[PDB]
């Protein structure tokens, strides 16, 4: 009911540091540990890491100077205090949409501009986030809200900043590209964050449901992606399940962003509370069934996202849909009795 109400208002319209940053490649990082290693800075390291590994400072002549310039900046533009939306959780999207992008079925398919461009919009697409949703502040008459007209408000806000932070001394990461890359990224980059508005889900699922049924390989089994409405629609729901990827983790991954998007969600609540609105479900800590919220968020939002996705890259997500499934059969077995 209340999962009910939440769903139909939210998805519908230095040595151990390098040792731990080898498991860059695997599903399941220790994201949370990376981030004390580091000192608080997992987007920096984890961001610095991939662009290594892919190569794309050379292909893109990134000083390394200029790239830990930016991405020092853009973390510290996540909040300190908000216990879900910040660098952390920056990171983990990051490193998810990374492990994605390498899948076997997509192999050769993305140029590296599309790579670079979902990898970029992963690191940016919370940035400056206050910790509370665009119905709040939409309800609240908000600057941000008046501004951007109450549509995708949070999202243009991440992208307007994210790109702004390229504007400060050597930090413009795409000095090297040319005009033409430089808006082709751009294109790229704000159809993806924009389409990490919660509320665009279900069209996003409908889309790669349909990418699913019109699905073309080569003979070796790799997808065949020839138009960019296509290729850029791949990489929006790509980016989409990485954000809803915290229920595919393991499972004491998974624990902690439970706990820290609950108490994001109380923390909205109570200011809902002080200014005498009705509370939004799943933010009344007075109130709140969080065991049978998750067993509903699966069932009816992440599996179903997963379970497409994994038909697209069949069979490469089966170990990932197995975890969500096993997660989902223990939150089940915890759901309290009267
Ligand atoms: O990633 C998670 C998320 C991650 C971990 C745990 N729970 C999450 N939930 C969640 C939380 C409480 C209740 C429900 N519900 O469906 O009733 C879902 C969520 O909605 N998202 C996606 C999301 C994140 C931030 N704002 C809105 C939605
Ligand atoms: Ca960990
Ligand atoms: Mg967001
Ligand atoms: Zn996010």
């Amino acid at each position: 009911n209340q999962v009910s109400e939440f769903i139909s208002n939210t998805f519908l319209d230095e040595d151990v540091l390098a040792k731990e940053l080898e498991d860059v490649n695997k599903w399941g990082l220790h994201v949370f540990r990376i981030a004390e290693l580091s000192g608080n800075r997992p987007l920096t390291v984890i961001m610095h890491t991939i662009f290594q590994e892919r190569d794309l400072l050379k292909t893109f002549k990134i000083p390394v100077d200029t790239l830990i310039t930016y991405l020092m900046t853009l973390e510290d533009h996540y909040h300190a205090d908000v216990a879900y939306h910040n660098n952390i959780h920056a990171a983990d999207v990051v490193q998810s949409t990374h492990v994605l992008l390498s899948t076997p079925a997509l192999e050769a398919v993305f140029t590296d501009l599309e790579i670079l461009a979902a990898i970029f919009a992963s690191a940016i697409h919370d940035v400056d986030h206050p910790g509370v949703s665009n119905q709040f502040l939409i309800n609240t008459n908000s600057e941000l809200a008046l501004m951007y007209n109450d549509s995708s408000v949070l999202e243009n806000h991440h992208l307007a900043v994210g790109f702004k932070l390229l504007q400060e001394e050597n930090c413009d990461i795409f000095q090297n590209l040319t005009k033409k890359q430089r808006q082709s990224l751009r294109k790229m980059v704000i159809d993806i964050v924009l389409a990490t508005d919660m509320s665009k889900h279900m069209n996003l699922l409908a889309d790669l449901k349909t990418m699913v049924e019109t699905k073309k390989v080569t003979s070796s089994g790799v997808l065949l992606l020839d138009n960019y409405s296509d290729r850029i629609q791949v990489l929006q729901n790509m980016v989409h399940c990485a954000d809803l990827s915290n229920p595919t983790k393991p499972l004491q991954l998974y624990r902690q962003w439970t706990d820290r998007i609950m108490e994001e969600f109380f923390r909205q609540g109570d200011r809902e509370r002080e200014r005498g609105m009705e509370i939004s479900p799943m933010c009344d800590k007075h109130n709140a069934s969080v065991e049978k919220s998750q067993v509903g968020f699966i069932d009816y939002i992440v599996h179903p996202l997963w379970e497409t996705w994994a038909d697209l890259v069949h069979p490469d997500a089966q170990d990932i849909l197995d975890t969500l499934e096993d997660n989902r059969e223990w939150y089940q077995s915890t759901i309290p009795q009267a």
